[PDB]
C-alpha cells in the first residue's frame, strides 16, 4: 500500500517488474491525465522540486529544464541538445514538498517535457494511451527508488573479474594484435583482466563465427590468454549477415526466426556485414535459438560478451537505399535548381535509423504480429534477455559478463550497460558522472563509459580513467606517452576492487543503489541536494573526480566531515581531515581522490596485477579509528549469495 | 626596443600592425625554427608554464593541451574537438619562468600544436615560410599584452547607444514583426536600444536593397523606430547576388571588383541568394566601392551594421555542384554496391565550405593575382575594413555600431565581433566567458555572444553574462514572469555609465576591458589558474553561474571584496567577503558581481534607453574611502581627448 498501478487501454507486456500489482480502480492522485491527443500526463511543479530518474539520458541528475524522448537511438554524437540516447528508462521521481515516483511502463516513444516548454510544468506524453503507470510514494526519493528497485527484481551481477580493467580497440584482428597487448601490460606490469574483441574477429562480421584464417585453434588461443589471466570478451551484433551456407542465417530463414516485412519476407537492414536480418527478439522461440548460439563461444573458453547495434541500428534498408538512389538520379539530372544540395544531403541522413524503416518490419509475439515501432524500445532489452536466459540453461549457477548498448527497464536483471561515443570530450566525464546515480535508480549497476575518439590527449585519458576506477565497468576501448601515470591509476583501481566489489554485492543483494546523489544521503542539506558533480558510493565514501583540462584540483562541498584520501603514484596514501563546508583540493593527473565519511572506514588491498591475485586476506583499513566495515566476499564466480559467511566485520 | 620582427620569405602585408618595426638580423631568440617541412616553431615548455592568447578560439584561457588551427571556417557546430572557429588571432604569450609573446603575422592556415601531440612541446607550423614573427619581451603577460595593444593601433570605439540591450529574430520580415518587438518591450518597461534586422529585409537577399514589398517607405519606418529610441541594425553579407540589372552586381562586373577564377571570369558561390560573387576585399579599389555602398543605408537613418558570412561561407560553387551531380549519377546507377551511402553523404558535406573552393578564386592586389587560400584569414577583416573606412568618408565626425563574424588582428580597429552558433548550450556560456580575456589581448573588446531551442533558464543565465559584455543581444531564430527578464536587463542599464567608462578608458589606453585574475594577481598561484571568473577594468570581478538548475557557484577571491547583487525588487545587496574560497547564492533573476577592496563603482537608477540614463546623481557602491574616474562623452562623436570627459567621483 505505497505502490499503485494505473492501466490505460491494452498495454503491451514488458515483464519489466517481477512483482505483480493489482490495478487501481481509484483516482489518479497527481496532475491531470488527458486523452485528447493520444496520452498526456501534466503536472505543475513547485519552484524547489527536483526531478530524478530517466536512467540513460542527457544532462544532469536534476532533469528539470529540458526535453527527453525515450526512444532507443544509435546516434553517437551526444550534444547537450540531444533528446534521445540508447536508453529508454521511464522512471522519474518528483522531489519537493510533495514527493512521488512514476514509472511509465511503455514500449514506444515516450516524451518527457520536464520544464522545457513552461518552467513549472511537467508533461509526459505518447501517441496511444496503451500503457501502465506505477505510482510509488514514500518518505523521500531514496525510499521511492528503493521500493522500485524491489519490484523490478534483482540487478544483474557480473563475475568478479569484470571488476578488473579491460582494454580493447576496434582494429584488433590477428592473434598478433592480441598477443601484443598481453605483452604490453604484463611486461610493464600494468594490472588488467580483460581484452575486448571488436567486430573484426568474426568471419566477415558473421555472428558466432571466428575468422578461420586468423584463428585456426581458437580454444588453444583462448586458453593461451586465460593462462595469463586475460579473458577475451567478444562482441555480438543485432544483425545476422545474409549469406548462403552461413548456418545461423539458414536456420533463421528456415525456422521463421528473423523479423518479417508486412508481405512475409525477411526484413533486410544493412549493417557492418552488409545485408542482415534481425532476429525476432520478442518471439520467445526465436529468442531461445539466438541465446543458445552463445554456447558456440562459451564452449571455446569464453566467459563474457557484449551486445551492440541492438537499438537496432540501421545504416539503410533495401527500401530506403532504393528511395535515395532515385532522388540522387533526380538530383543528378536537375539543372533548374529545383532539387537542392542540402535536400540531397538530408535524404541521405534520413535513411540512417529512419523512423520509416522501424515501420517496415514486425514481431511475432506469441502469435501476435506487432510492427516494430510499437515496441521499439524493447528490442535490445530482449536481445540481452536472450543471452541471459541461455546462460541459466548452460550453467544456472555461473555468472557471465554481459552488457548491452540498448536497454529498457527489465534488462537490468540480465546485463549491464556501457556508455560510448564517437568523440573524446572533457564534458563527457561530467556527463558520465551524472548518469551514474540515474542508472542505479532504474536498476542498472554494472555500467561504465567510453572515450570514442585520436584527440585523446594524455591528460584526458588520465582523468577519464580516474572516474572509471569507481565505475563497475572500467575499460580503455577505442579506435587505433609517460606510461607510469597510467599504471598508478590502474593500481588505485585494483587496490579498491575488494571494497568496490563488496559495496556492489551488498547493494545488488539488497535492492539498494551503488552510486547515490548527495541529495539521497543528505536530503535536508540544501547545499548537498544541488551538487551534481560528486557522488556517494556505498555508505562509506564520496567521489569527486577532476574534469577540467589544465586543472590542478577542483572545488568540493563536504556535507559532513571527511578524510580527503588520495592514492599517490609511489603507492602511498595521503590522508587529511576536512570539516563540513566548501574546499578547494589539490589533485594531480596521476593522483586518485576520494573522501571517506566521518566514522567510516574502507579496506584497501596492495596493488595486484589481476583480480585472482589480489591479496584480500590482510588488507589495510583506511578511515576513522573505531569504525567498522562489513566486507562481502564469495568465490566471485557462482551464485552462492545468501550465506552469513559471505560477510565479515572489520574494525579500525 | 621590446618588440623584434623576424621575417622569412616574402610575406603578404596584412597591416595588422600600425607600427613599422625594422627586420631583426640576429638568430631567432626562442625555441628551434625549422624550415624543413615548410615552416615550424618548436619550444619545450616548463611544467608550470601557461599559454595565453589566440582571441576567438576553442577551449580555456590556458591554451595548453590542445590544437588550434588559424583558419576562419563557417563550420557552425562548436563542439570542443573543433580546432578552427571564425577568428584568426595569431598572438600567444608563454608565461612562467621564461615569459615572452609571439605574433605570427601569417594570413593563411596556421596550426598551433600546443601540448597536443606531446605535452611539453609547443609547435606552431604552416605550409609556407612566408611570414613575419613578432617577438615581445616583458616582465609578465599583462605587460606583454599592453605592448602588443600599442603596436596594433587603437581598438574600434562604438557609439554609446551600442552599450544598450539589443534584440533580434532570424525570421522577422514585416513592419508588423518589428512593431511587435517595440510594443512588447516599451509597454512592459524592458529597457532596449536596438532591433537587429536579419537577412529577410533585403530584396531577395540583396546587399544594399530593402524589401520593396515589406518596407515601401523605409526611411519613414527607421524614423518610427528611432523616435522610440530603437536603432535598427541591418545585416550585410559578403556574397553579392548574381542578377541582371541589380546595380551592385552590375557595377561589380563592369569594374572588375569581384574575385575571379584563373581564366579571369567572376567566381560563383552559392549563399543565401543562390549565385553570388564575392567583392575582391583586398583590392583597395573594390574595398573603396563596396564600403561606399553602405551609404544607401546610412542615408536612410541607419547607424549600425553587422557583417555575417564573411569567412566567406560557400554553400557550394558551380564547379563543386557539378562534381556532386556527377557523383550522384554514379551512385544512383550503381547495382554492384560499389558506391556506398556514407560516401555519397561525404561528397555532399565535402562541397560545403570546401578547401578546394578557396583554391578556385583570386584577389587582385596592386597587380598581383593572389590565390584566396594563401590569404584566407584576411577576407572578413577586409570586408569590415571597407565598411569602417567608408564611415570616415561618409560621415567623418561620427561613430557607427559595426561588428562582424570572421576576423583577423587588424580588424579590431574597425569593428567588434560576435560569437555564435546554431546551438543553445550551457557549456557555451562558459566558452564565451573564457574567450573574452583572450579577445581583449588581440584588440577585440567590442565583443558578445549569441544563443543560436533555448529554455527560459538558459536565456536568463546567458543574459547575466551579456550584462558585462560590451555587445549584449538576444538574437535567435523563428519570430513566464517577465519581471526576471526585466531585472537582468535593468542591471545592464544601471551599469551602463560604468562599463562604457571602463571600455573607453581601456580603448584609449590600449589597456584591457576584461582580464584573467592572473594579470591582476600575478603572485597568487591559486588566482592564476582561475578560468571561470574575470576582472573587468580596475574595480570589479565577475563570476556568472553557467550551470542548469544551480542556486549559486564557487568563487575564489584573491583579496577582500564586496559581493554585490542586483535584485528583482530593484535593490542592491552587499556582503563583505574576505580573501578565499567561497560559495555564493545567485538566483536566476539576480545579477552578481564583486567590488574590489579599496574601490568603488557608480550605478544609475534603471532607465529604459541609453539616452535617459540619469548620470548626474548616481550612487557609489563599494568601499567607503575610494574614488573613481568616470569617463563620459556625448557618446556619438570622436572627441575623446577633452579634460571634460573625466570627473573623479569620491565615496
Amino acid at each position: 500500500a505505497m505502490i499503485r498501478k494505473y492501466r490505460y487501454g491494452a498495454p503491451f507486456d514488458t515483464e519489466a517488474l517481477t512483482e505483480k500489482i493489482e490495478t487501481a480502480e481509484e483516482a489518479f492522485p497527481y496532475g491531470e491525465i488527458s486523452q485528447k491527443e493520444g496520452f498526456a500526463f501534466t503536472y505543475i511543479m513547485d519552484e524547489d522540486d527536483i526531478v530524478y530518474g530517466l536512467g540513460e539520458s542527457n544532462r544532469g541528475i536534476n532533469k528539470r529544464g529540458y526535453c527527453y524522448i525515450s526512444n532507443c537511438t544509435a546516434d553517437p554524437i551526444h550534444t547537450e541538445d540531444k533528446r534521445s540516447l540508447y536508453g529508454a528508462h521511464n522512471f522519474i521521481i518528483v522531489s519537493g514538498k510533495t514527493t512521488f515516483g512514476l514509472f511509465f511502463d511503455y514500449p514506444s516513444k515516450l516524451t518527457f517535457d520536464i520544464g522545457y516548454t513552461r518552467m513549472d510544468t511537467l508533461k509526459v506524453s505518447c501517441e496511444n494511451a496503451d500503457l501502465d503507470i506505477y505510482v510509488i510514494e514514500g518518505e523521500n526519493a531514496y525510499d521511492i527508488v528503493k521500493q522500485f528497485r524491489r519490484v523490478i527484481g534483482r540487478s544483474y551481477i557480473p563475475p568478479k573479474f569484470a571488476f578488473g580493467f579491460g582494454q580493447s580497440r576496434w582494429g584488433y584482428t590477428t592473434k598478433e594484435d592480441f598477443r601484443a597487448v598481453a605483452k604490453g601490460y604484463r611486461e610493464n606490469h600494468i594490472p588488467i583482466d580483460m581484452i575486448y574483441m571488436d567486430i573484426d574477429y568474426m568471419q566477415d562480421f558473421k555472428d558466432f563465427t571466428v575468422n578461420e584464417k586468423n584463428f585456426p585453434d581458437f580454444p588453444e588461443f583462448v586458453k593461451e590468454m586465460k593462462d595469463q589471466e586475460l579473458r577475451l570478451i567478444p562482441i555480438i551484433d543485432a544483425g545476422v549477415k545474409v549469406e548462403k551456407g552461413y548456418e545461423v542465417y539458414e536456420e533463421g530463414v528456415k525456422n521463421n526466426y528473423f523479423c518479417k516485412r508486412e508481405d512475409g519476407s525477411d526484413f533486410v537492414a544493412a549493417v557492418w556485414p552488409g545485408d542482415t536480418h534481425f532476429p525476432d527478439m520478442l518471439n520467445p522461440e526465436a529468442r531461445k535459438w539466438f541465446g543458445d548460439k552463445y554456447r558456440f563461444l562459451i564452449d571455446q573458453g569464453i566467459e563474457g560478451f557484449w551486445n551492440d547495434m541492438n537499438e537496432p541500428a540501421i545504416f539503410y534498408s533495401s527500401e530506403g537505399l532504393a528511395e535515395a538512389k532515385e532522388f540522387a538520379g533526380e538530383f543528378a539530372k536537375d539543372t533548374e535548381g529545383k532539387i537542392h544540395p542540402w535536400a540531397m544531403q538530408a535524404k541521405m541522413k534520413d535513411i540512417v535509423n529512419s523512423p520509416e524503416d522501424y515501420k517496415r518490419f514486425y514481431h511475432n509475439v506469441n502469435g501476435k504480429k506487432i510492427r516494430h515501432d510499437k515496441v521499439h524500445n524493447l528490442f535490445g532489452y530482449n536481445m540481452t534477455r536472450a543471452a541471459g536466459e541461455a546462460f541459466e540453461r548452460i550453467d544456472p549457477e555461473k555468472r557471465f559478463l554481459m552488457f548491452s548498448r540498448s536497454s529498457y527497464i527489465g534488462m537490468h536483471r540480465y546485463g549491464g550497460i556501457w556508455m560510448g561515443d564517437n568523440k573524446s570530450w572533457w564534458s563527457h566525464i561530467l556527463l558520465n558522472l551524472k548518469m551514474l546515480p540515474s542508472l542505479n535508480m532504474c536498476g542498472f549497476m554494472y555500467t561504465g563509459a567510453d572515450l570514442g575518439g585520436d584527440d585523446t590527449t594524455r591528460d584526458l585519458l588520465l582523468r577519464f580513467l580516474a572516474l572509471g576506477v569507481f565505475t563497475p565497468l572500467m575499460r580503455d576501448h577505442a579506435a587505433e606517452e609517460n606510461i607510469e601515470d597510467f599504471r598508478s591509476v590502474i593500481n588505485a583501481r585494483y587496490r579498491l576492487v575488494p571494497y568496490l566489489y563488496s559495496e556492489y554485492m551488498k547493494a545488488a543483494l539488497n535492492d539498494d543503489m551503488y552510486f547515490k546523489p548527495l541529495g539521497f544521503v543528505y536530503p535536508d542539506d540544501k547545499m548537498a541536494i544541488r551538487v551534481e558533480d560528486q557522488l556517494m558510493l556505498g555508505n562509506e565514501i564520496m567521489i569527486a573526480p577532476v574534469y577540467e583540462q589544465n586543472a590542478r584540483g577542483r572545488y568540493v562541498y563536504l556535507p559532513e566531515e571527511m578524510k580527503f584520501i588520495k592514492f599517490m603514484p609511489d603507492g602511498s596514501i595521503s590522508e587529511e581531515v576536512l570539516e563540513k563546508g566548501v574546499h578547494y583540493v589539490d589533485v594531480a593527473l596521476n593522483e586518485v581522490p576520494l573522501f571517506i565519511r566521518s566514522g567510516k572506514c574502507i579496506p584497501v588491498a596492495e596493488a595486484a596485477e589481476c583480480v585472482k591475485d589480489i591479496d584480500t586476506e590482510n588488507m589495510q583499513l583506511i578511515g576513522y579509528e573505531g569504525s567498522s566495515y562489513t566486507l562481502y566476499e564469495d568465490d566471485g564466480i557462482h551464485k552462492d549469495y545468501d550465506k552469513k559467511e559471505n560477510y565479515r566485520v572489520l574494525t579500525k
